[PDB]
């Protein structure tokens, strides 16, 4: 291992990630990385990036890992490993509260749907959406999204459950915006939860990663942890 593990994550994804007001990373990614440091009796920096220039970071070796909600997808699996999952992840659509909007074809189509560059969203909106006519608009960093949704640039927004939850409906600025329909299912484009991103080579770092995760989870900090977040079960199963 080395002696440093340089981590990127997007802090614009709360609870996960994201920024307090002199600009230190908080979040349940944020707690997740550092416990599993300690545990693994290395440093950690952590680095800030747009989401999408993530992965392409990691296979330049500018980081050696990813925590910032990534979603373990067949496709990511072709290009990076993965640690075992840190927490589960479902994708929900959000509009103004009272809309009748759905997330199917014929309630999106010609409407705007602001979706996180590089996300799986951003997988599924195009596949689905974008090519039929929904005016699917991908964007740098998700705070972005929220703004243009509550200026009413947008109609509606595709993004984890749970960050949307509570990252913004939770808080003032979601105070009129509420979930439209159930979770989007589909197993292929979503991922089994989320996990750690790691060089496919880097085998001694994925089990340090996984054995910290173990150890975290066996002994109870992972929900002491989760609890200062959540009021459910964000693990899964
Ligand atoms: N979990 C999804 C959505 C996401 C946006 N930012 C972080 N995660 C993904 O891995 O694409």
């Amino acid at each position: 291992l080395p002696q440093t593990v340089r981590i990127g994550t997007a802090t614009t994804y709360a609870p996960f990630s994201s920024k307090d007001a002199k600009g230190e990373f908080i979040g349940f990614d944020i707690d997740l990385g550092n416990e599993m440091c300690k545990r693994m009796q290395v440093k950690c920096t952590w680095v800030a990036s747009d989401f999408d220039a993530l992965i392409p970071s990691l296979k330049a070796k500018k980081i050696d890992a990813i925590i910032s909600s990534l979603s373990i997808t067949d496709k990511r699996q072709q290009e990076i490993a993965f640690s075992d999952k840190l927490y589960a992840a479902d994708s929900r659509l959000i509009a103004a509260k009272g809309s009748p909007i759905q997330p199917t074809l014929e309630s999106l189509k010609g409407k705007h749907v602001g979706v996180l560059q590089g996300s799986t969203q951003e997988a599924y909106a195009n596949d689905n959406w974008r090519t039929k006519g929904v005016d699917v608009v991908a964007y740098a960093n998700q705070d972005l999204i929220y703004s243009d949704l509550t200026a009413g640039r947008l109609d509606a927004a595709l993004q984890d459950e749970v960050a949307a939850s509570e990252g913004f409906l939770k808080q003032p600025a979601g105070k009129e915006y509420a979930f439209a329909g159930p979770s989007v299912k589909d197993k292929k484009y979503f991922g089994d939860g989320t996990g750690v991103g790691l060089r496919k080579d880097d085998t001694e770092l994925k089990a340090a990663f996984d054995k910290a995760l173990t150890e975290l989870r066996q002994d109870g900090t992972y929900d002491k942890m989760a609890k200062k977040y959540f009021d459910f079960n964000v693990y899964g199963d």
